């Protein structure tokens, strides 16, 4: 497969897909001459940390005697750069066996358009695929995605919940703006439904991308400025939501309230110092955060020499100190993580990563089960077992629909029927610090999506700041 | 990949068509192996699109002029309207391609007589075509759909090698808005197919019909694989609601058992516009359904002509049709009978009408034809290219003996010839093509007894916003029968 990766063998096989970049370099294909291999660009340190979240379960798991005591969990790990295309490269590589008909389940990828047409292609061999932030209600459906899971909740949650929070400010006149794809389309038409039976009137509906050419965004800000609207309501990733703002940033449009959907509402690449006139102040949800003991100390440890099996580790090191590994000066091979800020390690909570975590764990455990399965109590042909010595994919697949574990932070973790890991959302809101002149994310709330109506949305409304 | 059409050739072209309609649901409980879903019901008139593509080719290698040295071949996979089927019949296309991206021929044991596919033709519902287009778009093979009018499929940053010869149904959504504005209604009801098709169409809709003051009422979705509940629910919000006229972007199989449901409950007086995908499907206009769909308004693309073409399809045979895999369930089909009694052999296409032979109007039958002149003519292009006048790299020229995809796309990317109606024929940049519309009407024949569909105006793209839709209102029969308006 891929050259680039995080590998290494062992007895049972997980994929891994995670956008260790943002994007691909914009060399578009004339096709004069045999299209080469696009460049991946802009270094995602995040989902370099989402990725070291996977190999860390991994290590955890092996380091553990009593889960899976026989046998090691090995991994192959390749980077989505958040495209289709890369995405799929690497999916042909975790399918290269069962295709001339050994990767035993899958955990990726982040877009919900890339999980898409990777679960397009794993659901025709069955082979169980994982996703720590695929969110859109189109991979609900089970009779087109087969083999699909999740340790995200759905989208129809998240976008019921901005309705609600509109109508507990007693607001009634909103702008949207969604990525044009399969997570913004869905959200906004569920949160259009939503807000049209809260008596919520929308004064514009525009959609945007991270591919959007000057004339479609200066359309959509000449909309922005000639609506009376204060809230816009934004459905969105960072990437496609980038080149909106930075224009919205450049006019100077000042005093909007932003509703920032969960992709975006802890992006990096939106909440910055220079864009805070304009962006300071905004809502968002977040995913509850959740713990791993120990990782924080193992993502210090990443090396570029010593870190033989993750192949990121090298470009990981080069752009976090921006030198060049063994003018762009050398790297030392002994400079210090904790003297650059990037989004590594400055974080305070985990939230993708934490599903990252359970996503590996969930496969784990039902390889557990199918390692401790007694003859007559097993889930196949007349209470068999399945063999874990010759696991195949598709058992994994039975085993991940009847999984029923309790997690570390004392929770039981279940799928539904649409593979579906139901879950509640914080609250936060966009301030700057003080101390550091950086955007801090500050909890405001939070969301409990299955109480009854008015008892589900809880805000502490001293804490928010407009701007 | 069983059941297939193929015949060798110097150049491979792929295809892919809903031979079946659909797939058996059952869900699979993983108690033991999953094995492979059956498809079902036959689709009569997807398999004369299959023909139409393998007369081009046979016409086009009876062609001295056209491609003097080569031959065309093909592999046509039946999709069964399902992503998963097309998948795997993709995979097959891309089998040699695939092998050099991951170098699968060093590390395992595999084939040197692994044939190159160089374009493939298809597919028809736009959710199938946007899965393989993500495949072959990774290897630059061009990709060619006859009916898949998505909008989506436009953006040329994620389907690179996607061109077709059906439009986009951007006009289609706005033209749905003008007829509405046109005859003042409003608090109209909007239904798409829960797919790639319904809800782009819809949301255009939904823009369009915001900037004339076209106020929806409800919004729902459906399939073809929606369960009684999911049905129940959408007739429910029709029957609650005071809307008469609802707006449906779907094709045939995704609208059926909702139209079912709403004849068994005697839903009448609605108002129903047409998208093209079902505004002509046979699964819709069907007598016994014409208390509740008489009077649909709808959409249909031009029609083309194919001489010889009528005739080429009275020759199919189960015997004699070596190449065509597909002609025994088409012969078992057509005459209720097995190789249920047995079948003779000697029995007559003429005798039993189904839609393969019973059309007045080739449309999407002549896209299927063009998509592989396309093809034909880019390829010709390259045959007959001079150094420096040439569309790669200095001016230079791609070897007809040594054909890559990825030249082949290129020259359809820049492809402009006229077609056998006298027509030019070219695409945009995204890999569009233009084309009006005429608006037909639902009626019943006073002879027949069948539904046939009166046009009753057109839609004309070319003219400037507010002038493109022309309707004659006196040619309407409300709820299919009615000059009176209202009654
Ligand atoms: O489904 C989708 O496309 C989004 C992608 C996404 C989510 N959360 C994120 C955080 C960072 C980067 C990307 C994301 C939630 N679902
Ligand atoms: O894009 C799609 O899914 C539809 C499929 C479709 C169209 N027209 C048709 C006629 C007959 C059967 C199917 C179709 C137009 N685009
Ligand atoms: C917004 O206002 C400008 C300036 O008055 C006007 O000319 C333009 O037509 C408007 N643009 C949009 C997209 O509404
Ligand atoms: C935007 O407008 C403010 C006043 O609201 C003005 O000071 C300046 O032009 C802009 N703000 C910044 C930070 O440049
Ligand atoms: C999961 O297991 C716990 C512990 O036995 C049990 O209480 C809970 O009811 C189970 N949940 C499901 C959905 O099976
Ligand atoms: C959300 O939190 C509430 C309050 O703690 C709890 O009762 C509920 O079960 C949680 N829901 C989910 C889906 O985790
Ligand atoms: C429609 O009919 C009545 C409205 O009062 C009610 O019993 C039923 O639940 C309604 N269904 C829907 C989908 O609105
Ligand atoms: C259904 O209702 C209409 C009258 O509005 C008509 O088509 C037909 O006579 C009715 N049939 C039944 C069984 O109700
Ligand atoms: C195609 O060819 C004709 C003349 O043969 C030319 O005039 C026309 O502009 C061409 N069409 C396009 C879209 O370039
Ligand atoms: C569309 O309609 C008008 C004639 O009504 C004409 O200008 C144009 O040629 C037509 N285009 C096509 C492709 O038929
Ligand atoms: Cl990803
Ligand atoms: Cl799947
Ligand atoms: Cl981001
Ligand atoms: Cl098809
Ligand atoms: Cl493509
Ligand atoms: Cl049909
Ligand atoms: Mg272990
Ligand atoms: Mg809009
Ligand atoms: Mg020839």
């Amino acid at each position: 497969g891929p050259d680039q990766r995080a590998q290494k063998k062992g007895d049972i096989i997980l994929g891994g897909l995670f956008p260790i970049h943002f994007g691909v370099a914009a060399k578009d294909q004339d096709l004069k001459s045999r299209p080469e291999s696009v460049e991946c660009i802009r270094y995602n340190f995040r989902g370099f940390r989402w990725l070291q979240a996977m190999i860390f379960a991994i290590e955890e798991i092996n380091s553990s005697p009593a889960l899976l005591p026989n046998l090691t969990l090995g991994y192959r790990i390749f980077d989505t750069c958040n495209t289709v295309s890369k995405a799929l490269e690497a999916t042909l590589s975790f399918v290269a066996q069962n295709k001339i008909d050994s990767t035993i389940a899958v955990v990726g990828a982040t877009g919900s358009g890339v999980s898409t047409a990777v679960a397009n292609l794993l659901g025709l061999f069955y082979i169980p695929q994982v996703s720590y932030a695929s969110s859109s209600r189109l991979l609900s459906n089970k009779n087109q995605f087969k083999s699909f899971l999740r340790t995200i909740p759905n989208d129809e949650h998240q976008a019921t919940a901005m309705a609600d929070i509109i109508e507990y400010f007693r607001w009634n006149w909103v702008g949207t703006i969604a990525a044009d794809d399969d997570y913004g389309r869905p959200g906004i038409e569920k949160f259009r439904e939503e807000a049209e039976e809260r008596d919520i009137c929308i004064d514009f509906s525009e959609l945007i991308s991270q591919y959007s050419d000057e004339e479609e965004i200066q359309h959509v800000v000449e909309v922005i400025q000639n609506s009376t609207a204060k809230v816009i309501v934004v459905f969105s990733s960072g990437p496609d939501l980038e080149p909106l703002i930075k224009e919205i940033v450049r006019r100077n449009i000042t005093g909007k309230i932003w509703l920032a959907s969960e992709a975006w509402a802890s992006s990096s690449l939106i909440a910055m110092p220079q864009y805070f006139h304009v962006v300071g102040g905004t809502i968002g949800f977040a995913l509850k955060a959740g713990q791993i003991p120990g990782f924080r100390e193992f993502l210090k440890k990443v090396h570029p020499r010593k870190s033989v099996h993750n192949g990121f580790a090298k470009e990981f090191w080069e752009e976090t100190f921006n030198c060049h590994l063994q003018f762009r000066p050398l790297c030392t091979g002994d400079e210090n993580i904790s003297s650059v800020e990037t989004p590594y390690i400055d974080y305070t909570h985990l939230r993708i990563s934490y599903n990252v975590y359970l996503a590996v764990y969930s496969i784990a455990h039902a390889l557990q089960d199918i390692y401790t399965c007694l003859p007559g109590r097993g889930l196949f042909t007349n209470g068999s077992c399945a063999d874990i010595k010759k696991v195949e994919a598709w058992q994994v697949l039975k085993h991940l629909r009847h999984l029923n574990f309790t997690n570390n932070m004392g929770e039981q973790v279940t799928f539904d029927e649409c593979g579906d890991l139901v879950g509640n959302y914080s609250i936060i809101n966009w301030h700057l610090s003080p101390e550091d002149g950086s955007i801090v994310f500050k909890e405001v709330g939070y969301y409990n999506v299955y109480a009854k109506k008015g008892e589900r949305l809880f805000i502490n409304e001293e804490k928010i700041l407009w701007s």
